[PDB]
């Protein structure tokens, strides 16, 4: 049930061929881990591999090593508070959490051996036989985590802080985003259920409140982000993180901030490379868009105007062409994206994975919303643009076969409600099946398809089971939540119950993804991020586009429920987009004047640092001091200008100025 | 030529009536200035007033007093660098400038007597007889200032830093804004002269480059602002400035930043009062707009469709109705604005004068551009909307008098070029006459309309001359430059030579306003501001509106040079406004990656503070330390868990793990 004090486990895959190099690589690996001070073990792993088991040996050297990371964080302004002057008394004040313990151990195996650590990384290709380094789960905590989170209706903030201490910050930012998303989704569930019942379908008032809500949630989350970044001591860790070994520096220069020499790429040289991202995103709209629009041009052909026999066996024909093609074009375009991402030559390891997401966001934008963009902007408002597209499928279906039995085409206005019932109800049930029921049972189905001490027998059988699992990507669950936020901000005016059935989903997904860490994947390495990352631009882009395309839908679709004026679309676009930009200013003005406990905790600790530095260095009666200098300047010039100084030495003290002051007032009154 | 060491001069107006209170107020005034340590004098002032002459007496007490203001600035993060540990050695490193000297003396006469200073202020009404406190000019520097600035073609940055040391920062920010405006106006003068010569009038390409230029200049000025705010040590002085005595605090609470109790108004209570500003600005558009549009409806009536005799003597009739009415409605609306500004109850003294400008900006927006907004959006595109307005003036002119001789109305397209020739050429010549030639000669004409020691005779005649001048408002010259920037960003697509004749004007105005400080006004009190103030919103509003109304003009006016589609205006508005918002993101992304010497100088001094605080407190061989703990844990549990710890005590050292590691690999290969 409990681990044998193991922080990290290294797999070290050994093939039958090139074994002598793998033997020589083994003795180079195990010798390197003793230079950093890790007590090690070796056990029988899989059929051809050897799991080694490492832990930190001496706690007196480790507690000094954590203290340098505490001083190193406070040096670059990351930690808002300095540690105590006494060594290991600040460790008594705040103990070393499991996140900070596992992060520093992972550094000692991944530091590049120049300044510290032993460079055990798969990318260096000397340790090519090393598969992956991973920490072990604690089944005592994971059983207590899901049991505590299932009984409560809503999660307290101290529950997320329990996740930060165990699974790092980058995992804890997901649950802190999802809980702030699940609670803020009550508001468009409130009037959204009201706009479905009281108001009609496609109401302008709901599209104005949805655009108002999405900027309130986004600008409050940026305020809630800096409250957590200074609470967990993760304020601005983008400059901290260890640089990628593929960094191609032009020249080694001096860093003005740290005073320590760093590798430097010219930042304006990257921007001229970064402008290649714009033709990449434009080609991705053409590539993925032309797949979706013709598979939907086939889907409108089969279901409606094709009256041939057995269309239910033919209604599944276009969706097969999508699911065989939508990873194919994505597999091609991600191959171009990763070749483009190597060209931009990012410094830090997080910024390389961040810009990969920003390029992958264009693909996931097209594969999620182009079926809805085709319905609400081509099919239901216009329709007659599809008649050249519909006549093409009528021609080629005859060559597959008498005249093909067709019918006259009429625009069905219930398709936009029918497609939104799939994306918010049917897909979320399927996503609950394929993310929970599938990879849990497939892990048990792997158990059917398959010399040790009896005391460690169940433990080594547990760790060998844990090594087969895939490592957890927190970017994968961000993409499920941001794309779900796209359906609320953009297309929920068509189906105003979408915020309700997304609110029910997030209550499960906050516990479903919590279950996914425990039983479905190995424990991820406890990284640190100050923000959620590049999703803040993805949340802001869908919030702005959700102001335009929700006002365009309510104009184009409500006329079906007879000609629509072209300026009436452009005026309705211009007004609600300006209503978005106005209420973006008004909310950011109000939330600026609101009390922020994030920066106020920061600026107080910045102030009291300067007050402590000041006090250690510095540890009637005034009327004569005016006269005592007025007689001390006239003595040091009468030895020697004089027409200047005779203005001041005439009157000394206040009583000389009072009595000559009163004399001048009757001189001025009697002359008049 | 040179002053007699006088820092400040107090006027102290004395009337003939209530003289006994003014006598008792005099002895209360002169006694209060000796509590703070100011050496004083009394001289005969005007016909009924007494100029007193103050200076700081003892420099040993003053140099300690400046050092507290240097420590007080560095305490709240204003100064980026701490002063030296030795007293008066940091004064040797950087001397006390005339700005810092005159600011601290003005504080001692305006501090509210609770924590320091003597409360000599006219607003308290005990010192009602005090007219104004002002420092004296130095004619040696002012003659050298205009002579140096007339010979140079462009001003070096060290010339503006000479103004900061003498006239404070709030004056120096104007010349640092005007020089960054005069140099950035070369760029729309460059292609603007090109678009006038090569391209035709009302070109779309110039309207796209003008909107591109205005966001480049504005986002570079915000970058250049924080470079100057950390160079002169004015980084964020909004929290520093002394609160207004009219502050009506609800409750006295504790400040989290300083740890010192402050007066507190609830900030959300002010915002609910601040929403009254929106019906104020909407009423100001109706009030000032209805004056301008009917005086221009009269001006189109007299000049064009009225063929009566002597229209040149009647062509001056509508402009008389403007100049007698445009201060009348402004005098009424500023009376409502100042009664509204007292309602919002601002804390600091600068924020009260800042929000007064933001309310006055709506008046100066309407009195400057409504004549251009009426021409380009009512007269030249549509015209037939004016025929109800034109028929009203035709009816009432008959009642002033046979049928009145009229003619058929035709839209003259040269009026927009004729009105822009007034605003950029004729008004700037008149503004050069009324701001320079008028108040200089009127000061000499005051000299025609009009018992002392002979040695101070020309000096007291100089100071009595200086007391009659009005104090300099730097907000007045900001309004002349921001409204001029409105003609470039918004209406310069109609007359593309406007950036050229504004570039010639700013070369004079940078030396004209420099002359205006020296000979036309008394020296202003050296205040401090971190930014230019509320003009950054006024620059950003005209830059955004200049993207819309320049794209609307080029659509509506080029069709004259036959029907215009209504969507063609809305599409051309939507595209160039989106082109503004896109290039607002792209420039702010590029300028973020650019090297900023402002914040890099700040974060280095923040880092080296923490490095100095750290170092004063803190002032093969590793393979056995793994084994020495592995034998130190097995000794302290064999006295007594054991199935846990027996995993680790089996293998000690690296040579035990190597030899049992090699044994396991042939065990795994031979079994396969």
């Amino acid at each position: 049930e409990s681990n044998f004090g193991v922080d990290f486990v290294i797999h070290y895959k050994v093939p039958a061929a090139e074994r002598d190099e793998a033997e020589a690589g083994f003795v180079q690996l195990i010798r390197a881990l003793t230079t950093v001070g890790l007590a090690t073990e070796v056990r029988h792993g899989e059929n051809e591999s050897l799991l080694v088991f490492v832990k930190v040996a001496s706690p007196d050297l480790f507690a000094k090593q954590v203290y340098r990371a505490r001083l190193g964080d406070w040096l670059h302004g990351v930690r808002v508070s300095a540690p105590h002057n006494d060594i290991a008394q600040a460790l008594q004040d705040e103990p070393v959490v499991e996140a900070e313990r596992l992060r520093l151990i992972y550094l000692m195996i991944t530091k590049p051996h120049n300044e510290g650590g032993a460079g055990v990384t798969p990318t260096n290709a000397k340790w090519k036989h090393v598969e992956s380094i991973f920490p072990l789960h604690s089944h005592s905590f994971n059983k207590e985590w899901i049991k505590k989170w299932s009984s409560k209706y809503t999660l307290e903030q101290t529950d997320i802080d329990n996740i930060r201490d165990k699974f790092g910050e980058s995992v804890a930012f997901y649950f802190a985003f999802l809980r702030s998303y699940f609670r803020f989704l009550v508001i468009p569930s409130a009037f959204g259920f009201g706009a479905w019942l009281l108001l009609g379908q496609f109401s302008y008032l709901y599209a104005l409140l949805c655009g108002l809500w999405s900027v309130v949630f986004f600008e409050y989350w940026k305020k809630q982000e800096v409250d957590l970044a200074v609470q967990w001591g993760v304020r601005g860790v983008s400059s901290i993180q260890q640089s990628r070994p593929e960094f191609e520096w032009e020249h080694e220069a001096e860093d003005p901030i740290t005073g320590e020499p760093v590798k430097v790429y010219p930042p304006m040289k990257r921007v001229k490379t970064q402008l290649l991202q714009i033709p990449f995103a434009l080609a991705c709209v053409v590539a993925l868009g032309a797949l979706i629009v013709t598979c939907n041009s086939l889907e409108v052909f089969i279901n409606e105007v094709y009256s041939g026999p057995g269309k239910q066996y033919l209604g599944f024909l276009p969706t097969i062409f999508l699911v065989i093609g939508t990873p194919t074009i994505s597999g091609v375009l991600m191959g171009a994206a990763e070749k483009l991402n190597a060209m931009e030559n990012y410094a830090t390891v997080d910024a390389h994975d961040a810009a990969l997401i920003q390029k992958q966001f264009v693909l996931n934008f097209m594969t999620s919303y182009m079926a809805l963009f085709f319905t609400a902007f081509v099919y239901i408002p216009f329709g007659h643009i599809l008649h050249p597209f519909l006549n093409f499928w009528r021609a080629t279906a005859q060559t597959l076969t008498k005249e093909l039995p067709t019918r006259e085409f009429q625009i069905n206005p219930a398709r936009i409600s029918n497609q939104m019932f799939y994306f918010t109800v049917t897909a979320q049930i399927v996503n609950f099946a394929t993310e929970v029921v599938v990879p849990y049972i497939k892990q048990q189905a792997f158990q059917k398809a398959k010399e040790d001490h009896e005391e460690e027998a169940e433990f080594l059988q547990r760790v060998r089971e844990e090594c087969t699992l895939e490592e957890y990507d927190v970017s994968g669950d961000y993409r499920e939540m941001v794309m779900q936020f796209g359906y609320v901000a953009m297309f929920s005016v068509a189906w105003p119950l979408a915020a309700c059935c997304f609110l029910v989903n997030n209550w499960v997904e906050l516990r479903s993804d919590a279950l996914k860490i425990a039983i479905s994947s190995r424990r991820p390495i406890p990284w640190r991020t100050d923000s959620i990352g590049p999703w803040l631009t993805a949340l802001s882009f869908l919030s702005w586009l959700g102001s335009i395309t929700s006002s365009a839908i309510v104009y184009l679709c409500s006329n079906s429920k007879s000609p629509l004026k072209a300026w009436g679309l452009l005026l309705s676009i211009l007004f609600a987009e300006h209503f978005y930009l106005v209420v973006q200013l008004a909310v950011r003005f109000v939330l600026s004047k609101l009390d922020s406990p994030g920066l106020q905790k920061e600026r107080k600790e910045r102030f009291q640092t300067k007050k402590r530095l000041l006090q250690e260095n510095l540890g009637i009666e005034h009327s004569e001091k005016i006269t005592r200098e007025a007689l001390e300047e006239e003595a040091r010039q009468a030895s020697i200008g004089t027409p200047e100084e005779m203005f001041w030495q005439r009157q000394r003290g206040m009583q000389e100025t009072i009595e000559i002051g009163r004399r001048m007032i009757e001189q001025q009154l009697a002359a008049g």
